[PDB]
């Protein structure tokens, strides 16, 4: 497959197939990788970076897929910045929608909580990463820290787990009584019925599955 990118030399440019009519520079043995987000080609220098950290990262350190943003800046509609240290990752203005169990009702309660106190999702992530670093909050990708270079999707995933733990350590008296009144769902946070408006509103799903 023939490949011409932003850092490709000018002779590669002119050699490509013509369209149909009605400080790097990639070497001959230079490969290209495809940014997972924007779909465009960049020179694949990941193996070189392995013994030359002077090279900008070109992959998420969790999923291990490649991304251009840190290398030379990505651009696409919906791309907030697809690679960053976790603590600086741009999660987008809508990162709190369904952030709790993909459950809008629960998410909204969290939203009101933060609005009421003038807190942003950034403030909340900042507190959360501090709990994480102490071992007070936990992650599935258990080795992730605020300094991890990762992607939009991976950061978001871990963001939801931190957020859940944040919501969890809010005291009942700091929430409206309409919220606290609701009884726990027997099936807890993983309940499948909570994506139906009526049920989400009727039961509290910030809880664990009932056993005994
Ligand atoms: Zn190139
Ligand atoms: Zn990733
Ligand atoms: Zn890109
Ligand atoms: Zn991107
Ligand atoms: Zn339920």
């Amino acid at each position: 497959p023939y490949v011409v990118c932003r850092q490709c030399p000018e002779y590669r440019r002119q050699a490509a197939q013509p369209p149909h009519c009605p400080d790097y520079v990639c070497p001959l043995q230079g490969s290209h990788a495809l940014c997972t987000c924007c779909f465009q080609p960049m020179p694949d220098r990941r193996v070189e970076r392995e013994q030359d950290p002077r090279v900008a990262p070109q992959q998420c350190a969790v999923c291990l897929q490649p991304f251009c943003h840190l290398y030379w800046g990505c651009t696409r509609t919906g791309c907030y910045g697809c690679l960053a240290p976790f603590c600086e990752l741009n999660l987008g203005d809508k990162c709190l929608d369904g952030v709790l169990n993909n459950n809008s009702y629960e998410s909204d309660i969290l939203k009101n909580y933060l609005a009421t106190r003038g807190l942003t999702w950034k403030n909340m992530l900042t507190e959360s990463l501090v709990a994480l670093q102490r071992g007070v909050f936990l992650l599935s990708d258990y080795r992730v820290t605020g300094d991890t270079v990762l992607c939009y999707c991976c950061g978001l995933r871990s963001f939801r787990e931190l957020t859940y733990q944040y919501r969890q350590n809010i005291p009942a008296s700091e929430l409206p009584v309409a919220v606290t009144s609701r009884p726990d769902c027997y099936w807890g946070r993983n309940c499948r019925t909570q994506v139906k408006a009526h049920h989400a509103m009727k039961f509290n799903h910030i809880c664990e599955q009932t056993r005994f």
